[PDB]
């Protein structure tokens, strides 16, 4: 928890986050073209960072924001708060939103939470505990979150895996036999989701979706999440895995605006996530490949993802475990 | 110390290590035509991670090898030592080498424990803490550790960082005054130190040298490491900041043998480190550049690094605090 917020701390990761201009321009776009959710409204800002968001409530009209930040980003967020004279209508709060006070309840809740595969970091928990202090028929924005899951090919990024683990493969590495390792080599890459990009031609079926609805969903219900999927195959060829990305929607009076980290969409800081199957799986066009990824929550701010899957034409069945705090950045 | 652990458990990690051939085949060739200080020996490993330097030692015909690993690591080190047909001659030994009971005495203690700048994750402790193992004759390998600081010039490096930095020098970010706040971010990315390499050609003046004897030094020396300098500028120009490399000399008994992370010599995977100054001094030519840069070990497995630099002919000064924890990994 300390490195955690010791790293949200550095104005630099602040900056990388702000100058994502998909995240932050949409975020923008949400509040000010729904500025009757703000007008005269009291907000809370859950992990306000720099104290961006709380400063486009502002810009929207609203009377008062608490603006909630854990890591010492607080203090700067202040400096902000009284450079820009808004000291009678933006409240900086230091600690946890678990742990601190608020003076009153709120009419609408903003945050940016959202990690990899949008539940990585564990801080919607903390979006949803935040609910306490919502009044009756408050609103949340985002107010839902989508995450998508579609089957790929890549051949190459498969063979990778090998390539890298063979390092090992070899009977003297300076007069070492090191070949014992390599099939713990090849065991602790596969374990790694994949965060880049891709064309979205190597993507075999349409996405399921599993959706949160963040005015109703508990704390708790994102401690296990169970998607269950059943793809129907658009091209014949070897399954590599799945692809993850995610969407949330902003719902307001006036209009809904979705932010999207879709692999059609422009790039965010975000990227897609992918994670490799163990052994591939053939698919002819029109196969179903069904099974399900099961995200399991940890003690180190993440999950264990465990996907299991079969191709029902043939039976053959893959599986793999991934841990989503060793993402590897390709 | 538990995600220090967990970061030398991964093999892709320990590959890395093992991958840069400068590192690995040094300190194999300084191990083989050292023999006479292994043939029959007790050795001790302290950080053993694959086994790799152990191996060396059983090669040069030590009698046995005591290879301590506190990291998950230890149980693929073991598969290799099995795999290896050595089970007679390494003994794996799983935890810190401050708190595991060897049965004997040793004549050498061997291993890699250099960070970034030398002494950066504070490793060197552990390898001096293992001196309560060595015979009073006994030798070390690496036995001597060499740091060299000098001036650098590099104008696209330093406007790299301010550029960073200027980000929260902007009036309306979105309609947000962030300049309150380019002071703070100056200071922030000012305290990363520069981790790549670079053309020797940017250097102003000849490296001055810190020097451990890891023979003599004691655990408690590393605490607080105070470096004094005086360059004798041999360019004009703006001096962006100081420039870091570290040398590792294994003193044997037949021959010393050199390893060398200098940017006059083949890249390793330490690269070299830069300390940027928040603002260049400008220096002439016969010029002195004098100051002291101080390393103060924290609670982080790193140091506090203080540089006050000063041009002696214009009492031009810069003072600056990096944070040897958080560097910046320039592509
Ligand atoms: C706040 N919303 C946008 C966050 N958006 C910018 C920040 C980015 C991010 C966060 C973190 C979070 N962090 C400090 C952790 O301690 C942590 C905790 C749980 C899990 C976790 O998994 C990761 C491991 C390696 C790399 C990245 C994450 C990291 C680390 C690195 N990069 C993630 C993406
Ligand atoms: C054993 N000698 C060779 C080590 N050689 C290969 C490993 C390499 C390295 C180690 C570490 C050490 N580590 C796991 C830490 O927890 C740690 C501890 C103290 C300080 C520290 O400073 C860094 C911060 C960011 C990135 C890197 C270091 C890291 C992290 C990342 N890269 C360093 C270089
Ligand atoms: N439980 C919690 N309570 C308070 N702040 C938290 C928190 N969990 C995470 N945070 C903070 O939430 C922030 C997420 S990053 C988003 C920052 C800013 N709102 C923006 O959109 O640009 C970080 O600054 C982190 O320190
Ligand atoms: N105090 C300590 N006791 C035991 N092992 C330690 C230690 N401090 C660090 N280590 C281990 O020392 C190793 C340093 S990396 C070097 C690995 C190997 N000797 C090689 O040269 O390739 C890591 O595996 C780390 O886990």
């Amino acid at each position: 928890a300390v490195q955690y917020f010791q790293f949200y701390g550095y104005l630099s990761q602040q900056q990388n986050m702000m100058q994502d201009y998909v995240r932050t321009g949409t975020y923008q776009r949400a509040i000010l073209q729904n500025h009757t959710d703000f007008k005269d409204k009291i907000v809370l800002d859950v992990g306000c960072g720099s104290g961006i968001l709380s400063f486009f409530a502002a810009q929207a009209g609203a009377r008062k924001i608490y603006a909630v930040e854990a890591s010492t980003m607080a203090q700067h967020a202040e400096v902000l708060v009284k450079s820009n004279n808004l000291t009678d209508r933006i409240v900086v709060i230091p600690g946890k939103v678990e742990e601190v006070s608020l003076p009153e309840q709120v009419d609408i809740i903003i945050s940016e939470p959202m990690g990899y595969m949008l539940f990585n970091e564990r801080m919607l928990e903390s979006y949803l505990h935040a609910k306490k202090y919502l009044k009756p028929s408050g609103n949340m924005f985002p107010t839902i979150g989508d995450v998508h899951l579609a089957p790929f090919t890549d051949e190459q990024l498969y063979m990778e895996q090998f390539t890298k683990a063979n390092f090992w493969y070899q009977p003297s590495f300076h007069g070492v036999d090191l070949s014992a390792l390599r099939g713990a080599a090849v065991d602790e890459y596969f374990r790694q989701p994949v965060v880049d990009t891709f064309d979205i031609r190597i993507l075999m079926a349409k996405s399921v979706k599993y959706t949160v609805n963040f005015l109703e969903a508990k704390e708790g219900d994102l401690h296990r999440i169970e998607i269950p999927f059943k793809f129907h195959m658009l091209h014949s060829g070897l399954v590599h895995g799945l692809a993850f990305w995610f969407d949330v929607a902003f719902i307001g009076s006036i209009m809904t605006v979705w932010l999207s980290t879709a692999p059609t969409e422009p790039l965010t800081h975000w990227y897609q996530v992918r994670c490799l199957f163990q052994s591939p799986l053939f698919a002819k066009a029109g196969d179903t490949l069904s099974g399900t990824c099961l995200l399991i929550a940890n003690k180190r701010q993440s999950y264990d993802i465990s996907i299991v899957a079969q191709v029902d034409q043939t039976g053959s069945k893959s599986s793999n475990l991934l841990d989503l705090k060793n993402p590897f950045f390709r």
